[PDB]
């Protein structure tokens, strides 16, 4: 009510889910394209696209906290710990893959790659012979190492750092035999919506299963990324605006998951805590989640390219929801009300 | 502390708390070890799953897992535990074990430990008719809204209710009559499970909401004046054994339990895998509530006179060799 935004019910150990759902919902261009999916023939029992349409609809219209049971049912994560055994980016990929496939053949085909997909090069360059292997790869999200790094910039420096293949890890160069080489990645494109997960756990033998890295890790409100591009572009520099901060406090999957957002990209932040949505300060959304200098910190960041902000966050009206969809969900709600 | 914890493996809410609370019911634990579970399916048996959890809590150096248990009684959905009160889960477990103990040398352990008796009376005002009927109970739900403490809650619980107007009592001959109904406790069990009514329907909305009001409970609880008839050689004096605590507003809040397992006033906090010695004030007064939203929702009391028996020592010998061998082979196969 207060903030203009409604929250999501707490209905299980769904960990990152309500955070990710709010984050996706406020990707306005995505929300609109999801509204356009042709789901009239869909089975309301099995359709992930319809379930996301329903959730987004309620988030746009409802005054009361929105429920998500049909959604988790639709993509089959219903056990006591099914969310504990997946990272947030896997849930994102399930959701986005479903709706992307559903958009095939429609006027919004390719929305998901347009918003979230970038491209990178992986190379192996032989040092002592002349042979290089190049592999262009798409990515929808980036996992950044934080252990030993102070900020996003050092994480990106680490990401594109050259690795040496020598000694017992020499590269199989085919007819050139075993060779000393160097292996690394470079960014070719950065997408309009940039999903960064921070590596906040670590599966090491010395730590048995998984411990949470609670170290301080700084991210800026404004992130410039041109220097990590293979080739910059003067008519659109890679300047990114912080949009979402998904936060975990505690040490285990019983910890507290919340998400901070400035949904208009205007620097005015709210905290989304399941059913409770509250106005908050910039400091509480950003610095306070850097981590102890004490276990409350960010594990995922969403950035939007400056040049794409107005389009990615384009206004959404009630009229943007097609009439059939509105009547189907209204009838669901009337059937429930009886 | 000498005590091991339980793994966080889901939104099990009160389960780990209840589990520790029942494990440190030493007499219950011993009787659980004695159940004849040798022919039981290691996947179907709730009694075996309880034996296995208890054994691990007694021996393991590492946080103890609970998955075979939750499978055994089939609460495996995302919100299985959100839709049940703690006393329902306790009853599921105790019904399972009690039934398994039928026809065994420990038959009756569950009622002996947890089952008390009250009388429910209906007394007619204008005619001469009184109906007395005994009811049994394993737990008591105490109203806290507008109650200062446990004493006032018990006073509310035995308070007389008027059956008048359009809810007159249909006694048997005198016809519809104006009467008054109430309960008195006939007996109080050696182990007293008290759930506090910490949620209520709020008219201002239309959900259940959590009452975070202050509510006091004592370390020593005299309950004689709530009996129908007292016993001058054995007054109903109880000692606080467990404080099951919830902090927050919702089932995503934080569940912990405080215990003094030996009845000696040396208190520990059980937070899943973390078991930490703590002050008496942190177990007791700090969980009264008032304005964190951290407070007791369940209390376990033990009759003073029964203390040393309920908390009788349990040794490795008390676990039959067949059960030990079965669980050992179970963890051998896990390789
Ligand atoms: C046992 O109790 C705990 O210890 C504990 C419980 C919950 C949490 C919070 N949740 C952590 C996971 C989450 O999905 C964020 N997230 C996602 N991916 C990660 C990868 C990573 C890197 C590379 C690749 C290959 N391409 C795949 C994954 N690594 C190394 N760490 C993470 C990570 O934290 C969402 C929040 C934490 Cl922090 C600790
Ligand atoms: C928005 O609110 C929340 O999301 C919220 C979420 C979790 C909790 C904590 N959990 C509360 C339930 C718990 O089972 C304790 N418990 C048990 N039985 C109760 C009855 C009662 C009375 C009579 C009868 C008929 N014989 C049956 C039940 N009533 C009226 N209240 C309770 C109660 O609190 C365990 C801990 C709370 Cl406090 C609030």
């Amino acid at each position: 009510k207060h903030t203009g935004y409604v929250g999501l019910k707490n209905q299980g150990a769904t960990c990152y889910m309500n955070s990710l759902l709010q984050t996706l919902f406020f990707t306005n261009q995505l929300r609109k394209a999801v509204y356009m999916m042709p789901t009239e023939g869909d089975d309301s029992s099995k359709s992930v696209p319809l379930a996301l349409q329903r959730v987004f609809y309620e988030l746009q219209h409802s005054d009361k906290p929105v429920g998500t049971k049909k959604l988790t049912k639709s993509f089959g994560w219903e056990t006591l710990d099914s969310f504990m055994q997946h990272d947030v980016q896997e849930l994102c990929r399930v959701l986005l893959d479903n709706v992307e496939n559903k958009m095939k053949g429609t006027c919004v085909e390719g929305t998901i790659p347009k918003l979230f997909r970038g491209k990178m090069v992986s190379y192996i360059q032989c040092k002592e012979v002349d042979y290089r292997s190049d592999r262009r790869e798409d990515y929808y999200d980036i996992q950044l190492s934080i252990k030993g790094k102070k900020n996003i910039f050092e994480s990106f420096v680490d990401y594109v750092a050259v690795e040496q293949l020598d000694g017992d890890n020499k590269y199989d160069a085919g007819e050139h035999g075993l060779q000393e080489a160097e292996k690394g990645v470079k960014f070719l494109t950065l997408p309009p919506v940039l999903h960064l997960q921070l590596m906040r756990f670590m599966y090491d033998p010395q730590t048995d299963q998984n411990i949470k890295i609670n170290d301080r890790f700084e991210f800026p409100e404004q992130l410039p990324l041109d220097e990590f591009l293979q080739k910059t572009d003067p008519k659109d520099p890679a300047n990114y605006i912080l949009h979402a901060v998904l936060v975990h406090s505690g040490d285990n999957h019983g910890g507290h998951y919340v998400v901070y957002l400035n949904p208009k990209g205007d620097g005015k932040w709210c905290k989304f805590d399941d059913d409770v949505v509250s106005r908050c300060t910039k400091e509480e959304a950003i610095e306070h989640n850097y981590g102890g200098h004490h276990c409350t910190n960010a594990y995922m960041l969403v950035y939007i390219r400056e040049s794409k902000l107005s389009e990615v966050l384009q206004a959404v009206t009630d009229h943007d929801i097609p009439q059939q969809l509105v009547e189907r969900l209204q009838e669901e709600k009337r059937i429930e009300a009886q």
